[PDB]
Formats: C-alpha cells, structure tokens, sequence
C-alpha cells in the first residue's frame, strides 16, 4: 500500500460508515472511478459534519481554503489545514479529472447558512436546499461517471442528487424534528394542514400521509426521468447509478411498510440491495 492508497482507503472508510447504500453501489465501479468517488464523497461528508467539531465555522473555513489551494495550484504541494488524507486524495483526483469547484463552494455555502436555519416558506426554497446539499454533489461526481460531460450530464446528475436528498428527507422526518429541523415547506404544511410536532407526538394521520406522499411522488417522478436519461453516463457507470438510485428509491417503500413512523430510521436490508443488483445486472 502506498501513502496515496492509504488516503483513499480512509476516504472509503468514511463513505461506507456514513452511507451503506451509496458504498454498496459505487464500490462496484472500476478501480480508478470508485477511488475518485470515495474522495469526492469523503470531502462532501467532512463539509457536512464540520460545524460540530468545535461548534464553529473554524474547521469549515479550513476545508474551504484547502479546496481553493487545490483549484488554484493543483500541482503544488500544500500543507492542508483540515483533513490531509482527504485533501491529498482530492488533489490527486483533481490532477486527472475536471472538478467543478464552484459546486463544492455551493455546498459549503449551504452548510454555512444552515447554521442560521429557518423553515422553508415554499417548496422552491426546499428544492433550492436540495440543490445545495446534494445536487452539488451530483455535479462534482459528473466528470467521474461520464465520458464526455454535456449540460445534459450535469442536469441529470443534479436531478438525481436532488431526488435522493428528498428521499432522505422523507425517511428522516422524525429524527430531523428531534434536531429541530423540519424540511417540508410552511406553504405545503399549511395546505395539507400538518403540524410535525403534533404528528411526532400523536402518530401519523391522513393529512400527514397525504403530504408525505405528495413529496414522494415528486421524488419518484424525478427518479424515472433520470432513469430515462441514464445513457448520458458512461457505460460502466450506468448500471451502478441505476442500482444507487433503486436502492435509494426502495427507502420509500420501507417507510410506508413502517407506517410512516417518525420514531425510527427505516432501511433497505443488505439482502434487498443484492436482489436489486441482481435485477439490474440482468439487463446489463
């Protein structure tokens, strides 16, 4: 193992610890593409968890400076201020692939803002948030999962990312509430007459279910539109991205089967992930 393999192995460990679904699917990419995905992912993860290190933007400002050093001088040695293992790996990827740095900056700006969180007044603000924390991630992965990126490739990756975030929001309603976060928009909560604290306390009901299903239908429609444009991606990545998306979509059925419970995190068993892989690998 060289020092660089060690950096990537660490990025892998962070990815697999935070998301078994994404690890499951993306670890199936050819070696050079999955290593790049591990590093990009670990960077995004570090950004998402930065504020809780001291309870300051300290660590986040450092990650940002680190990324900026890479963008400005990709072939210079840098003494990284945040997580060296991860930044050495991202710099390594950046020397071989085109990275959309502005997308990492958008993600960083979204996390900064999240320190002064206030509920979304409208669905447009919620979707803006989905772009920021996850559409951005699809953007940064785009050059890795495609032969020749076009605006379409980014469009699709972005849409997929936003759909997956909406699916996460839908799986995590109860846990997010405990952390004082509600992502459904005030517009929509009022329309459907839903009060999340009331539901967390008294259980689901038809209003809540209807509102939850209104968002799930948005996620599902966006998923199919992405599936119909799966070809923008390289041949080896197509089936992997399909598995990633299916494994994540399945979370919706899991939530339903648990009666939209707001008191536990549902999941797609590892055995079901292998079943979906069987299905997908059958058409590829």
């Amino acid at each position: 193992m060289t020092m660089m393999d060690m950096n990537f192995k660490y990025c892998h460990k962070i990815m697999k610890k935070h998301s078994k679904s994404f690890s499951y699917a993306f670890d199936l990419l050819p070696e050079d593409q999955r290593k790049a995905v591990w590093a990009i992912y670990a960077v995004c993860r570090k950004i998402d968890d930065s504020i809780d290190v001291y309870g300051d933007i300290q660590f986040l400002n450092q990650i940002k400076e680190d990324i900026q050093s890479i963008e400005k001088y990709p072939y210079e040695y840098h003494h990284f201020q945040s997580d060296r293992r991860i930044m050495m790996a991202l710099q390594h990827v950046a020397q071989h692939k085109n990275i959309a740095f502005q997308s990492f900056y958008n993600l960083i700006d979204t996390v900064y803002k999240d320190q002064h969180f206030t509920m979304f007044e409208t669905d447009a603000e919620l979707f803006g948030y989905c772009y920021g924390v996850a559409g951005t991630v699809g953007e940064v992965l785009t050059p890795i999962l495609s032969d020749h990126e076009t605006h379409q490739t980014y469009d699709v990756a972005r849409r997929l990312g936003e759909s997956l975030q909406l699916i996460n929001i839908l799986r995590d309603v109860g846990e997010d509430f405990e952390n004082e976060r509600i992502y459904f928009s005030k517009q929509r909560l009022k329309q459907y007459e839903v009060d999340i604290a009331e539901v967390y306390q008294n259980g689901v009901n038809n209003h809540y279910i209807d509102l939850w299903e209104y968002y799930a239908a948005i996620a599902e429609k966006d998923f199919r539109d992405v599936m119909d444009q799966i070809k923008v991606f390289s041949i080896e990545a197509q089936p992997i991205i399909e598995l990633a998306a299916r494994i994540y979509i399945e979370i919706l059925d899991e939530v339903r089967q648990a009666n939209y419970t707001l008191h536990e995190r549902v999941f797609v068993e590892k055995r079901k992930k292998a079943k979906l892989f069987h299905e997908i690998n059958s058409k590829y």
